[PDB]
């Protein structure tokens, strides 16, 4: 099991230079407390300058390992799941643009609220709809592999559960397509997390970890023994990816405290 | 990866019922044989009624992978690159047309013939315009995608190369032009084909097979062998079409021996 931290970057659109600042500060950070790569989370990649981002992660020894997607939801409007096909074709396009960065440096690209919600629909039309984006997603792209996050009930109506995420990839049928489970979502949405875990096997492809009000672990009361337990369990061996608030005291303070409590937990069994 | 069958089809606008004909046949043999998707050429789109090609692809279950163009060149003189700006422009909206078909199957547009020969003028001069002309294509369509056939020497003198394509797709930059890489064309044309697939990687959008003569894929001398070792390495997942003169033995029998020579290959 190996250890990032989700940084936290402006949108380059806009300021460039704080993006720039942003990447290298976070980066900066995360190899001082220890992390072993990092996760990043963008918009529209056609604007950043990738290559610069290549002779960071170089420099720093730091690998890049999932890129998130859901900016383009929030900000941009684009979905998979759209209604108006223009906006779903526009959707996918984006995606394979960061598919693109992700081959540059071997990262999993999340599909989290790029996926859309109901909007009033079926869910099963909505999920037929999401299929048929993700396959046409795999036919677009030769490397590429993605992981569905499952979200809780007041970000999406759409994919809440692990069980959600598994039956659509039973429908997707592809090795390049997985899960990723957070931790702060799944306090809301999962029964019983160890259980959800083992149901999703060796679909677990990526991992996001927050503390119950999302501060770093440690700092809430969600219970990571059983969660590490169950991932020894399963065999899991990729990346356990911080994704917390600022909180307690800031952004470096809650990246140590983070790290210091999932080492505690690997390291002990 | 995917197999694919080129079928040919009558000038709809000469004889409609004959086109309706030919592609019904076609794709009636491509199901038959067991491909998953057909792939066709028309001169001029805007005469031809795609709804009903629509819901006969519908009831065979039988994609169109990519459409060729290369008629509206060699029939009406239309190129991409015409030193006549005025034909130029006619050639540009005979694509976008074609872009229109395309979409209503999430086909492939083949920029092969229709981009034109240096009629004597520098490679440079020839390049830059057919640089401008692909530029407002992407201009004029939004979704649509396009893929250039490198062609051997005989057939052109414009962009002969996969290199040659990489180099002109650098400067369009846009991932809406990949390269069509054709083994007939490849056997003349390139120096070693599995460097040259190895190259293009993952602007290689869309592939031709025939053999050495052009007939049915194990009917000559051509290594199919060591290519889909390539495509295999490269990890290719997109179309392999089948565009072969009916030999031996006419259409059906070619379509056949080229299934069998290529299933086996990818299945292997
Ligand atoms: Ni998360
Ligand atoms: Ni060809």
């Amino acid at each position: 099991m190996k250890l990032s931290l989700v940084i936290s970057t402006s949108d380059a659109a806009f300021d460039a230079l704080a993006f720039k600042g942003d990447l290298r500060k976070g980066m900066e950070l995360a190899k001082r407390v220890g992390y072993q790569a990092v996760e990043i989370a963008v918009r529209d990649p056609s604007i950043v300058d990738w290559n610069e981002v290549k002779i960071l992660s170089e420099e720093l020894n730091l690998p890049i390992c999932a890129i998130g997607t859901g900016q383009a939801y929030l900000a941009d409007g684009l979905s998979l799941t759209h209604p108006n096909d223009e906006i779903r074709k526009k959707a996918i396009e984006r995606v394979v643009k960061h598919t693109e960065v992700a081959g540059m440096f071997g990262a999993l690209v999340i599909i989290g609220l790029v996926r859309g919600r109901r909007e009033g629909r079926s869910y099963e039309e909505t999920e037929e709809l999401f299929i048929e984006s993700m396959k046409r997603l795999l036919e677009l792209t030769e490397h590429a592999k993605f992981v569905i996050e499952p979200l809780n009930r007041y970000e999406t109506d759409f994919i809440n559960t692990i069980d959600d995420a598994l039956r659509i990839l039973r429908k997707i049928n592809s090795n390049r397509v997985g899960i990723l489970a957070d931790t702060f979502h799944m306090n809301i949405e999962e029964v019983n997390i160890p259980e959800s875990l083992k149901r999703a096997g060796e679909k677990l492809y990526h991992f996001h970890v927050a503390d119950s009000n999302r501060w770093a672990p440690g700092c809430g009361h969600f219970d990571f023994r059983s969660v590490f337990n169950t991932l020894k369990e399963i065999g899991y061996n990729r990346y356990v990816s911080v994704e917390c608030l600022p909180l307690p005291g800031g952004m470096e303070e809650a990246a140590e405290i983070a790290f210091k409590t999932l080492k505690e937990l690997i390291i002990k069994l």
